[PDB]
């Protein structure tokens, strides 16, 4: 199962056009968050989003959205130390996947994204 | 692999005792380290320890430590909110276990509690 079908069912889920020229790094906007999808490493699905954190929020806080779930697709907040800003993402094989595996991993990833700024008051 | 079969070749390799009964989590102590192992959710390998942050280390610091590489059993720093402590963890699917397959998440959990230093 390549990156190239994977993608396409997703976009065929999505009620998107199947892309002529499938790039390395994919974007797909959900809302108000742009994901970016790629193989990396070679045979895993990765999808990543740049989320918006309440300076206000403490590391505590931050590193408590990480905690492991009985949802493998939950998604990891990390920091783009170089880059200067924080990634939010998941990942799964690209060889186990199913009807459902982007579309979910998608849809977990943005629930993900709406929970950090749901995190003031 | 079955939960069982892949904890008592683990043990082999640690030359560790296999208990009698194989509980539902199964603890191994590595150095200073004290890990535990679990299936969780059904079918995939969980295991996590609990490591001693350095105080001097900013959010940002913390954080960088999580970000995707090419390793996918590099272990993801976390917050047991009501514990108050951080955890460490890592893990990986039964179906797709080979010889060496915990013995690895194992000492990638480990090597990522020490780089937590």
């Amino acid at each position: 199962y390549s990156f190239e079908q994977a993608i396409t069912q997703l976009f065929q889920q999505l009620s998107l056009s199947i892309p002529d020229t499938i790039e390395p790094v994919i974007g797909v906007k959900v809302g108000e968050f742009a994901c970016h999808i790629t193989e990396h490493p070679v045979g895993q699905i990765l999808m990543f989003t740049l989320p918006s954190l309440d300076n206000n929020d403490e590391k505590e806080t931050l590193l408590s959205h990480n905690i492991f779930s009985q949802d493998i697709l939950k998604p990891i907040l990390s920091w783009d130390e170089v880059g200067g800003h924080p990634v939010l993402w998941n990942r799964q094989p690209l060889n186990s996947l199913d009807n459902n595996s982007l579309y979910t991993q998608l849809e977990m990833l943005v629930q993900g994204a709406e929970r950090l700024q749901t995190s003031s008051l």
